[PDB]
């Protein structure tokens, strides 16, 4: 009997419940970025730039 | 009997629970950036600039 | 009977347990940059800027 | 009988639990940058700078 | 029988439990940075600067 | 019987419990930077200079 | 204008979320009465004996 | 304008969020009555006895 | 304007939140009454005993 | 305007946040009556006896 | 204006924030009640003997 | 304005905030009655024998 293994886990996400009760939800957005409600997110990147729920306006390269 | 192993865990989440229980949830954005209610998010990155739930505005180069 | 091994964790989150019961939640952003709600986020970076909930405005390089 | 083996943790949050009961929260926000409710987070970072709930406004660099 | 082992901890937040229980919470901000909130976070930094719930307003370097 | 072992902590918080009952908790800030509510952070940093609630304003270079 | 109402509850049960992980959940039962993981029930009664997650053994009348 | 009206509970429970991490969870009865896990349970009874996660054995009535 | 009105609880239990971390969780039970693990438990009763988490072993009237 | 109302409590937990971190929970019980773990109950009762995590064995009315 | 109210408490509990950390929490149990662990209860009776965690054995009428 | 009102309240715990660091925490019981960690409970009862946190034992009435 040898039993030689191994088990791994790099950005998981598991066992999440969520309750939301809201009644009146509203968003207004002029000219910006809005980022809502994110949840159970998982990622791995390898070499690149990895990000989750960013925001950016007005990216004015002159 | 030799029982050889290893178990690893690199940017996990594991076991939320979450109750939300807004009435009224407003938002209003001019210009900007706004980010809200990020939840059980879990990320690995590797020679790159991980960002979890980040803002900016006005980014302007010139 | 050998029983070698070994179990690690790296920017893990587990076991979270959260309730909101807010009545009226407002976000006005003119501009800016707002943040708000995160919670259970884990993450791992390796060579690279690992940043959670940041936020800037008016980034203007010239 | 051996039973030899080692377990670590690095930037680990686990076992909270939050309760929040608030009835108008507000934020108001013009050109700066305002971080809110961060909540149960952990990391880990290898040869780049780390940071959780930054907040800067105006980075003119001219 | 031998039971050779090791169990180490770093950046490690455990055991937490938190109760709020705010009838009117504003934040008003004007070309600064606010950071409100932040509870039970761990982090872990090598080679780098690490930084938890800091805050800057106009950094202009000309 | 050898029983060899050692368990270690480093920046390690665990055993916290907080009530907070306020009832009108208001944060005015124009140009500055206001930190607040920092609760149960554990951290470490190797060659880097670690910092947890921390503000300024105004770093104007030139 | 009037807006005359009322809104009532009676043994009403809203909003849980709930996480179990166990590993391994035996049960053993030999001539008694095992109940278990009841959750979120709710329940009304009128002119009658209300009763949930009860237990009894050897109901022996004579 | 009158906004005549009312708003009344009568055993309610809301807003719970529970994590359980068991790992080995045994149960053994011998003629008798166990009564576990119980949890979000909400009643209203009227003319009768109400009870919730109770427990007898061995009801010998000669 | 004349806003009347009334709100009422009676019996009510809201805004729990529960976290667990048992490793071995062991019951045994020989012609008793166990009761574990009751939680958020609300009731309301009329005219009967009202009895919560109750235990009793051996009713032998003769 | 008159602005005329009233809002009442009566047996009611709320806003409570509880953590329980045991390594090894063992219970043995031979004839008793054994109650553990009750948490955040509320109750009201009208002509009745109310009891909350009551125990008693060997009952024996002759 | 007149604002006219009243609001009342009868066996209240609330802003209870709890953390146990036991190791080895054991319970031995031969022909007795034992009652552990009560935690945020809240009750109100009306003509009836109200308790709470009481315990009895041997309740022997002859 | 006449701003008239009462806030009355009666058997009211809130506020509370506990840890417990035990590492061997036994119970052993032969035919008594134990009651341990009872924390955080309100009453209210008219026209009857309240009593929170009792014991007994051998009530033998012959
Ligand atoms: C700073 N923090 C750190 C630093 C280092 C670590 C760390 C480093 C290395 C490892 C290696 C784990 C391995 N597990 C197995 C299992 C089976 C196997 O099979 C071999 C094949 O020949 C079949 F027999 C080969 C291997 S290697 N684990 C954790 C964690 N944290
Ligand atoms: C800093 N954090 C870190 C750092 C390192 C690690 C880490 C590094 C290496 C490993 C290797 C795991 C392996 N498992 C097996 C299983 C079977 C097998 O079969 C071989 C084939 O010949 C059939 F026998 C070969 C292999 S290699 N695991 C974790 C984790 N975390
Ligand atoms: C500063 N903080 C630190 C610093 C260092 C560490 C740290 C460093 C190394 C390790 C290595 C862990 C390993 N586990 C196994 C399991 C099986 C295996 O199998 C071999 C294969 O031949 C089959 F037999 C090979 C390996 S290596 N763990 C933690 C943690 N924290
Ligand atoms: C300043 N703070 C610090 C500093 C250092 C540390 C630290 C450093 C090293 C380690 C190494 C841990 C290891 N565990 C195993 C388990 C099995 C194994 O298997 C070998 C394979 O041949 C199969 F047999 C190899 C290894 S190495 N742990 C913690 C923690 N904190
Ligand atoms: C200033 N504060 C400090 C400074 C130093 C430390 C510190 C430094 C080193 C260590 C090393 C811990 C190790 N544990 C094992 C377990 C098994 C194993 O397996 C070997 C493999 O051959 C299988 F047998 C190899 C190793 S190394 N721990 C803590 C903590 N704090
Ligand atoms: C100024 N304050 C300080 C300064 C120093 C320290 C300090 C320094 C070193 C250590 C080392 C701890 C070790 N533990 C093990 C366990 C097993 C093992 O396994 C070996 C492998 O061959 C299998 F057998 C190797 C090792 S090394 N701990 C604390 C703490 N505080
Ligand atoms: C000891 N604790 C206690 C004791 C008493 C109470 C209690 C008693 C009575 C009430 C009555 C509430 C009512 N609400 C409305 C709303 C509209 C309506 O419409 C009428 C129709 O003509 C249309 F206009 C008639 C009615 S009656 N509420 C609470 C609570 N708690
Ligand atoms: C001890 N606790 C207690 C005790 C009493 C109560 C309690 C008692 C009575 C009530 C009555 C509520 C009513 N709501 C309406 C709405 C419209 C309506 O329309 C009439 C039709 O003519 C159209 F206009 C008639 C009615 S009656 N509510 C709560 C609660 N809790
Ligand atoms: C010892 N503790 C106690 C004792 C007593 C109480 C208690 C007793 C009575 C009440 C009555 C509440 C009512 N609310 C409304 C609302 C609208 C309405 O509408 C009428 C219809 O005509 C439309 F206009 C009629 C009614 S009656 N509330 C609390 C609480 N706690
Ligand atoms: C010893 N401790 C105690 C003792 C007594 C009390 C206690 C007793 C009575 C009350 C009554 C509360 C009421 N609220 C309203 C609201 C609207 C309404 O509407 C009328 C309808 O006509 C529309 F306009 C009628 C009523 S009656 N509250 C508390 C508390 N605690
Ligand atoms: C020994 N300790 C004690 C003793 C006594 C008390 C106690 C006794 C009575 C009360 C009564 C409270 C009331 N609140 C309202 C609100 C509105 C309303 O509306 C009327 C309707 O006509 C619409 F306008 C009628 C009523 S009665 N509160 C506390 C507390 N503690
Ligand atoms: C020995 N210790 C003691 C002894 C006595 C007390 C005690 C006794 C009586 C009270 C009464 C409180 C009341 N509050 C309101 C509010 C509004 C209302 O509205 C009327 C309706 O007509 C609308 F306008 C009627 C009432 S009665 N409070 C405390 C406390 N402690």
């Amino acid at each position: 009997v040898l039993y030689v293994g191994s088990k791994t886990k790099e950005g998981v996400v598991h066992g999440v419940a969520t309750v939301a009760e809201k009644t009146k939800e509203q968003v207004t957005n002029v000219g910006g970025a809005v980022v809502t409600g994110v949840t159970a997110v998982a990622q791995k990147t390898v070499e690149g730039a990895g990000s989750i729920a960013a925001a950016t306006g007005f990216v004015k390269k002159d």
